[PDB]
Parts: C-alpha cells; sequence; structure tokens
C-alpha cells in the first residue's frame, strides 16, 4: 500500500533546442488532507547530488528557468522542458512527499541555493554484520529551521526515501523498510546530522544521501557517502 511512482519515458534521446516532455503517474491520490499535493522533480547530472526543480506540482525552485514547468493533479503530472540545452542533460526524478513511505519515480534520462552545504563524511567499506555512522555537517543555513532526510541510491535501482529528522526537536518518521535498522540523530551545538546502518548485509551496499528539506520533502543534497559491503 505503498505509493508507487511510475514515470515515462524511461530513456528520451533530445537534440538542443527542442522541447521534452516527462510523464510521472502516481497509484494513489497526492492530495495531502492539508490541500497540498506534495510533487516534486530534481534532476541529477552524472556524477552529483540530485538538485530541487520542482515543488508542489508546479513552483520553480530558486534559480530554475522559467523553461522549466510542472503541472498536473491527482495522480497525473508532467515536467515539460521547453529550449532544452546541454546542462538539461541528466536523470530527472519525480518524488512524492503526501504519503509516509516518500517514494521516488523510477527516473528518465533525458540524453540554485550554492550558499548552503551538506558535507558527509566519507566511503565505508565493511564486512557484513558490520555497523557504520555516516554524518553530515550543515553549514550556510540555519540548521535547525528544516528538516534532514536521508536518501539510499543503489546503482541503476534509484532512489528510496529512508526517513527524517528534524533536527529542532531530534523527532523522526522513518519508511517501514529501514525503521529498525537505520538510526537518525542530531547534534545541534555542531549542526551535525548523523545516521547509523547497522546489521549490514551486502543489499546495503549504496550511496547513501543527506539533504536538507521540510516536512514532505528534500531541497538541497550532500553529497552522498558510499557504504559497500564485502566479505
Amino acid at each position: 500500500s505503498d505509493v508507487v511512482m511510475t514515470q515515462t519515458p524511461l530513456s528520451l534521446p533530445v537534440s538542443l533546442g527542442d522541447q521534452a516532455s516527462i510523464s510521472c503517474r502516481s497509484s494513489q491520490s497526492l492530495v495531502h488532507s492539508n490541500g497540498n499535493t506534495y510533487l516534486y522533480w530534481y534532476l541529477q547530472k552524472p556524477g552529483q547530488s540530485p538538485k530541487p526543480l520542482i515543488y508542489r506540482v508546479s513552483n520553480r525552485f530558486s534559480g530554475v528557468p522559467d523553461r522549466f514547468s510542472g503541472s498536473g493533479s491527482g495522480t497525473d503530472f508532467t515536467l515539460k522542458i521547453s529550449r532544452v540545452e546541454a546542462e538539461d542533460l541528466g536523470v530527472y526524478f519525480c518524488f512524492q512527499g503526501t504519503h509516509v513511505p516518500y517514494t521516488f519515480g523510477g527516473g528518465t534520462r533525458l540524453e540554485g541555493g550554492s550558499q548552503i552545504q551538506l558535507q558527509q563524511s566519507g566511503p565505508e567499506l565493511v564486512r557484513p554484520g558490520a555497523s557504520v555512522k555516516i554524518s553530515c555537517k550543515a553549514s550556510g543555513y540555519t540548521f535547525t529551521d528544516y528538516y534532514i532526510h536521508w536518501v539510499k541510491q543503489r546503482p541503476g535501482e534509484g532512489l528510496e526515501w529512508i526517513g527524517w529528522i528534524y533536527p529542532g526537536s531530534g523527532n523522526t518518521k522513518y519508511n517501514e523498510k529501514f525503521k529498525g535498522k537505520a538510526t537518525l540523530t542530531v547534534d545541534t551545538s555542531s549542526s551535525t546530522a548523523y545516521m547509523q546502518l547497522s546489521s549490514l548485509t551486502s543489499e546495503d551496499s549504496a550511496v547513501y544521501f543527506c539533504a536538507r528539506g521540510g516536512k514532505f520533502a528534500m531541497d538541497y543534497w550532500g553529497q552522498g557517502t558510499s557504504v559497500t559491503v564485502s566479505s
């Protein structure tokens, strides 16, 4: 009964100047009881963290040019990129934050806030059964004004939302998939968020991102921390 986000097409080869349109469909209505529709779009360029494009269906994040337009309602959503150029190449992901657990679309391959820094700890290489505690040092903004989200990304397997913590209060919310094996904490005095991953298996090998956000979605992302679990 988790919400499934389906994107089409999977791959969209295009030439410069053309129009590009990407579809996202949810298995459930994304209208929240509060009246908002927590549908978001992100772009991930081959070598870095996702970047926020659209919030709440139709709003562009700061620095995102008005040639990006999101539309839709209920269960059907569209991202249109009108005058496509070099820097638009990458994987587009839709994301829903209406229903816990928050879920991502599988991505579409097409072929802002740089004061905010989220500095994550280095790569881990461990044996099965180990635990790791990865950190995320926030700067360039007030740590306790925002949520911190954590996200898992396996190679060619897309994105999974792990949970959030609200640094101001320590309050947490987890994806059932991860609750019990990922523990979120903060140190507000050092503006640092932590995620402890426990009883590691080979399936837990992935890149883990910390990201700033609101209660329903990420905005800016850290650079990721690779965890490799190997015998």
